[PDB]
DNA sequence: CTCGACGTAG
DNA sequence: TACGTCGAGT
């Protein structure tokens, strides 16, 4: 019934899995598979009773519910935060679920941080140059500046351009993942 | 009368700087300004008749005319690339013109590198691992991935996830960014 | 709720 | 033409 490559949820808890968590069949043994859950990444001897198939195509973006791209458990939809609006006007949730997205979002801008670097804001159509990638803009009209801040101490950081700041993002503000980067790059080049 | 801090257009070629140029005032006298030129950045003693005053808040959307945020010349609307749709269904061009893709754009993916990419393309449906950031996903469910290409060469390197493959744009897929990104976190770790 | 920006996909 | 994704602004 199962087969090598299948998709399953758990159906209920097994050990350190909760109900819901999303597994590839990696081997199968008669009515028992060895499945790696992949939000833990937990391979795991479980019996065909405890999973059930489901069909990853018929989740996202137009469907009932989602799998977060960090726990991949197989939630409801409005367990994901409404993020954008594509061409043809249907909305878009963010691919972490709101549970995980607090430990990505993390400390906020504390409000005497914040004031703080509001004492210090390029003005809104002055001449800034960004800290980071270097570009110069016209503040608000070739590029938009955002408050950026360390989310472990609730720290400012500086004011830098919003396509910076989306980019520390992708690499999870942390210099582990930059100098993975740079190895990157360096290796083909 | 012009004031230090507005902005301007050259009327006409200046040594180095093209008509359309926008500058913004940074001294004034009795018949010139000098005016940082902002792409280029060149500071130039301008006489007033060579300059026109221009209203940088009835430029980029909305409007027929946009200033890129390289060259920071005013183009027509059609200069830049459409790239986006906003939730009032407007149409969002790219901030650098279509002269200044060029060199961001550089060399494409060769179709024998494309090739030997495709060969050893991971399979929609299966679990992927990203070798930037090493987040876990499901090829087209819980992350899309892409061919990277190193645009100076033309050559293939990695299938990354397109979160990945669009900071390492932000960028400009230079170690140089990169390391000042590395010592701008570290300053305030 | 909304946003622009990136290199990709096609 | 179009896409998702990021930390933001609103
Ligand atoms: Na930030
Ligand atoms: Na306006
Ligand atoms: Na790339
Ligand atoms: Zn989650
Ligand atoms: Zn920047
Ligand atoms: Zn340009
Ligand atoms: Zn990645």
């Amino acid at each position: 019934m199962l087969k090598n490559d299948d998709f399953v949820i758990a159906k209920n808890q097994l050990g350190n899995i909760v109900p819901n968590s999303v597994g590839v069949i990696r081997a199968v043994n008669g009515k028992s598979a060895m499945v790696l859950f992949i939000g833990l990444n937990e391979l795991k001897r479980v019996d065909f009773s405890e999973l059930e198939a489901i069909d990853i195509y018929r989740t996202g973006k137009g469907y009932d519910k989602k799998i977060c791209n960090i726990c991949h458990i197989l939630k409801n939809t409005d367990g994901f935060e409404i993020n954008q609006t594509d061409a043809k006007g249907r909305k878009t949730t963010r691919p972490s679920c709101r549970e995980c997205r607090k430990n990505i979002d993390g400390v906020k801008l504390s409000s005497t941080e914040k004031k703080k670097m509001d004492e210090i804001a390029p003005p809104k159509g002055s001449v800034f140059t960004c800290p980071i990638c270097e570009k110069r803009s016209i503040v608000g009209v070739t590029a938009n500046l955002v408050h950026d801040h360390n989310h472990d101490t609730g720290w400012g950081r500086e004011w830098i351009c919003d396509s910076c700041n989306t980019g520390l993002g992708r690499f999870k503000d942390n210099p582990k993942f930059l100098e993975k980067v740079i190895e990157y790059l360096k290796k083909y080049e």
